[PDB]
Order: structure tokens, then sequence, then C-alpha cells
């Protein structure tokens, strides 16, 4: 299914994001000179399952969870560098039942172990200045799709 | 190359559309409701190589051509109903150097002779009342990329 | 649909090779010193309705068709010219209707116009020293799939 | 890359197969009345680090792994129920880090903790009267490729 999410808004999905869901995140442009720029995974309680705060000016992306109206747990950090191809960057992420895993476009996964057993209902994207395009193209799978030679 | 085309509006490409290159619209959405819709293939001219005219309420998709300032040529139709897959429809355009080949989510492909020798140095989209989304995703290949078993 | 096209033997389709349909084939290896290697699409009645002899000795690549019992008809040639990718070279033909694609890891896609109104049901692979593996891996698709954005 | 991995053999993979990496396996048939299938992921020093024994019979899956001349260690089984879909059954397998991802057509993914820290260099396919073709067709991947929109 595919998903046209703007900055500063988030799109409800068709059907809950959930164990073996691929969620692939492309954006048409890259603006190197952009801020902090966050996803956020929602579940219909509005709870943050899966928050990835992309901070250029940190050299960092950080990931974490938290309920509505709860507070952050620890907090799982990569370096920001060396992660995004322009102009076409993307994010993917892959619910593994237990923990998400998140690929950029280049560098190895990042898994994040799962804190709130629940399935996203929307995901949420918000930035000032944001780091790619508005919207950004997302199209999410039930399951791996089958895969090309390359 | 990804771009979004917003409805009303054009995306200049990055590299000319030609021989070989392969175009990947797809809407985020099926306005059932929609009149009709828009696409042409601009060279840096501005003369329309490519125009495809979805008109839902003849029932028919009109392909044709035109110089910038020039007429259109003789139309070439196909029926409009059962071409199209909800709620993520979609049109492939391929550049077959001679011709185009235009082919949607359902049916045969629609093969198209060029009439004017030129690339298409944009894409425009335009309706009243869109049948599909705004934007729609647009991938551009120089060449058809890997196929998947599927 | 997969088959396993060995050398000096054939793949029986269990759909009809026609309009829509795509061969994508793929070797394990490409054999440098390898000779000259043909693939034909056969029909039913065992009508060649596409032969491609690949020949490195004479750095040809000819391209023709004929009756099962019946003699050669004028042959399409273009130079061989290094069209595959080692270590892994593909060959994907598509049926256009009218003619068919071939389409190698470089170069420009070739047309062949149809010489005979049948549909393909076999697929033929032969060579005394194939350039390629034995077998080779074939996808049919019956219609050109959803295309990865890269 | 591209193998042919033949029944009672092995393919010795070009680059070594760890974090990230994708082996997408594909047979052109389903063998119904078929028997004990494995597949092997070997190490260069034949340590066997994932061994995946698939009992119709039995009706179950067995994973487990071994030292070079080791014995094996505790069997992580589950039920076999139907995994396969003919005629072009399917196995992928991904190289989480931590673990292995195992895919079939039908069922959850299966997720093996690595028991040895060693990266696979060969692949192998046993069986005296295999469920699937012979050779298996073989995609092996560094990273996950760009994924079509289904
Ligand atoms: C190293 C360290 O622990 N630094 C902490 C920052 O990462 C925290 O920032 C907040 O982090 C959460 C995720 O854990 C989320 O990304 C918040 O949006 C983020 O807060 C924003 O960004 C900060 C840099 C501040 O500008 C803050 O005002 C913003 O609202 C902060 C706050 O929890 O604590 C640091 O110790
Ligand atoms: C069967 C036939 O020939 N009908 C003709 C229409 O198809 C023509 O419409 C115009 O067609 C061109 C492509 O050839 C292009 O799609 C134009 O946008 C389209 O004109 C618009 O749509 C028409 C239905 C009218 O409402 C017109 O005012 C719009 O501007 C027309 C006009 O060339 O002629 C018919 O004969
Ligand atoms: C310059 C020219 O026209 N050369 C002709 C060859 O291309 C012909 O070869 C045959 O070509 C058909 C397709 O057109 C097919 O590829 C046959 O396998 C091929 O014949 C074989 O290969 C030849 C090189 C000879 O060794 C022949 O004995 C084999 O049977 C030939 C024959 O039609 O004529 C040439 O003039
Ligand atoms: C209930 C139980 O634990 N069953 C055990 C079998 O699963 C074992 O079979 C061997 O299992 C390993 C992986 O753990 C591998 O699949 C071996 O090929 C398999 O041994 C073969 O198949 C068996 C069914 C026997 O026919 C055996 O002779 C073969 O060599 C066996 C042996 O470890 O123990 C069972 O208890």
């Amino acid at each position: 299914m595919l998903y046209h999410l703007f900055v500063n808004n988030q799109v409800k999905l068709q059907n809950d994001f959930k164990p073996e869901s691929v969620a692939a995140i492309r954006s048409s442009a890259f603006n190197s000179k952009g801020g902090t720029t966050v996803f956020n995974f929602l579940s219909a309680g509005e709870n943050i399952l899966l928050h990835i705060s992309i901070r250029p000016g940190e050299n960092v992306i950080v990931f974490n969870s938290r309920l509505k109206n709860g507070a952050w747990g620890p907090e799982e950090r990569i370096p920001y560098a060396e992660k995004f191809r322009p102009p076409n960057p993307s994010i993917t992420v892959i619910d593994h039942g237990d923990r998400f895993q998140i690929r950029f476009d280049y560098g190895t996964s990042i898994y994040y172990n799962k804190r709130i057993k629940e399935n996203a209902a929307a995901i949420a994207y918000n930035a000032e200045n944001s780091l790619f395009s508005s919207p950004v193209t997302v199209d999410v799978h039930g399951l791996l799709p089958p895969l090309p030679p390359a």
C-alpha cells in the first residue's frame, strides 16, 4: 500500500503495521542544510512505538519509545554520517515481532527491541526544516515482497 | 529517480526521458468520482510528446501529441473501463525509441508511435477534479531495472 | 513462473508466451571462452518464432525465425560486442504483440518484428560450449511486474 | 549474485554470507511426495552455522548447528504444516547479526539465534528424494535490495 506522508502530518494505515510488515520510506530530495527530522510509528492510542530522530547537527540518529502521555525510555543511538544517499535518501522499517529493524541507505541495520506491545495504526513525520521532501513516499507491505536479482 | 508530481503542476526531470527510459507513475488514491485527468510528457521546448487524457465520463483514454504552439494530430483511443486498480492505480510509460508503450494496471499495453523526435525534459499532471492523488509518485529509470520473481 | 533451462534441452511453458509476456533469463556464470550459444522461443507446433544465435567467434548475434520443416528466413544481425556482464549475464525477452524486445546487459534493446503469428510454448537452449551456465534461470511473467525503485 | 545449487552438492559463495546478507532460494518445482530435504549454511571451516532439515514424514522442520567434527546441538523445531507454495516454492534466509531469519512461502518468519560467530562461505543442499528441483536458484545479496511496490 502506497501513502504520501506530508511533513508535520501523518498517514492513517489501511491495516496495522505489525509482525512481518515492511515500510519503505523514500524522499524525492535531500536538504543537506535541513535540521532534525522525525518519523514516529504510532498505535491507535497514539503511543509512540518507534521514534526515529535524525539529528544532522548532532551527527546522530536517536531511537526511542513512550506512551502517549508517558516518558521516553533510554535512547539508542547511531552516527548520522554515511547513512543516507542523496538525492533520494530512504528509511526502511521492518517489524520482526520482538523488535524493529531500521535500515537507511548505507551501513548496517539498527535493531530496536519493542517496548510497547501494540501494532502501529499510523506513521507521523515532523520537522521544522526537514532533511527530506514533503511528502515522502511510503510503501507498506504486509510481508517481505519477492526480491529482484539486485 | 523519484519525483513527486503534484496536480496541475509538473516535474523537471534530472536527465531526459529517452529510449530505454521507464516512468512508473503511482497514485496513493483513486477518486472514482474524479473527472478527466491528464499526464503530458514535455520536451525542453514544451512540445507535448505524449498526451494521455483519461476520461472516465467518456469511458476512454486518449493519446496524442502536438508542438508547443501546434495542433493535435489524430487521436489514439482505448476503453477506460477495467484499466486501473484502486486504491493505488498506476501508469507505466516506456520509451522504445520509435514509440512509447503505456501500461495501466490491467489489460494489454498501448503502443503510441512517436510523432516528435525529441526527448522529454518534464512530465506534467493536470486535472480539475483528479482521478488520482496529489502528488502521484513517479520513479524514472534510465533502463528497465532487474525484475523480481513476481 | 521459474524454470531451469538446461543446455541442449528446453522447457515447456505452463502458459503461452504471448503479448505482455516477459522472459528473464539469467546465467550463474559467463564462460569467457564459450562458443556459439542459441536460445529459441518455439511454438507448440515447433516453429521457431524467435531464434537468437550468439556467436563469439564471428562476433555477431543473429536473430531469425523458421517453420518446423522450413528454411531460415532473412537474418537480422548486430555486432556481439560485449553484451554480457559477468559473472551473472542476462537476456530478457519481451513480447510486444507485433514484435519482440530483446535486452542484454549492455547495448540498446533489440527489436525483432514477429514473422509468425503464434505464441511460444517452449524455450530451447543449444550450445556445444555454452557461454552460460547449465541450466540458466528463467523467470517468465504474464505481464511486466511492479518495479523496484532501482 | 546468482548461484545454481544442485542437490547433494553445494555452492561456494564469492562473498561471505554475513550480517545484512540475504539468500533467496527458489525451486522450479515442488515434489509432492518428496522426502527429508536439507539446506546448510557452512563456514569456510565447514562448521554448520545453520542446518535446516525439512521433514515431510515427521511433519516438522528442524533447525540446528554443529561444529565440523562435533555433535548436533539442541534442536529448534516447528511443524512443517504446508510451508511451501507449489510449483515454485521459496526459502529466504537473512543474516541479522545476532540471529538468522528464515521465511518460507507461508507461516511466520522463523528466527534462529546464532550459535557460532562465523560467516557462511558455502550453502549445501542434501536430499535422497528432494522436495525441490535440482538445482535450486539462489540469489545472494550483500544487503536487502530496493523493493518493488508489490
Ligand atoms: C545524550 C542525551 O541523553 N541527550 C538527551 C536528548 O537526546 C533529549 O532529546 C530528546 O530526545 C527524545 C528521544 O529520547 C526525542 O528525540 C525528543 O524530541 C528530544 O527532545 C528535543 O531535542 C532536544 C535536543 C532538546 O532540544 C529538546 O528541547 C527537544 O524537545 C533531551 C530531552 O529529553 O535530553 C538529553 O539529555
Ligand atoms: C472523437 C473525437 O475526435 N473527439 C474529439 C475530442 O477528443 C477533442 O478533445 C480534445 O482532445 C485532445 C487530444 O486529441 C485533448 O485531450 C484536449 O484536451 C481535448 O479537449 C478538451 O476536451 C474536450 C472533450 C472538450 O471539452 C475541449 O473543450 C477540451 O479542451 C475535441 C477537441 O479537440 O474534439 C473532439 O472532436
Ligand atoms: C553471412 C551469412 O549469411 N551467414 C550464414 C549463417 O548465418 C548461416 O548459419 C545459420 O544461421 C541460422 C540463423 O540464420 C542458425 O543460427 C544456424 O544455426 C546457422 O547454421 C549453423 O552455423 C553456421 C555458422 C554453419 O556452421 C552451419 O553449418 C550451422 O548449421 C548459414 C546457414 O544458414 O549460412 C551462412 O551463409
Ligand atoms: C525427537 C528427536 O530429537 N529426534 C532426533 C532427530 O531429530 C535426530 O536427527 C538428526 O537431526 C539433525 C539435526 O538435529 C540432522 O537433521 C540429522 O540429519 C538427523 O539425523 C538423520 O535423520 C534421523 C531421522 C535419523 O534417520 C538419523 O539416522 C539420520 O542421521 C536424531 C539423530 O541426532 O536423533 C533423534 O532423537
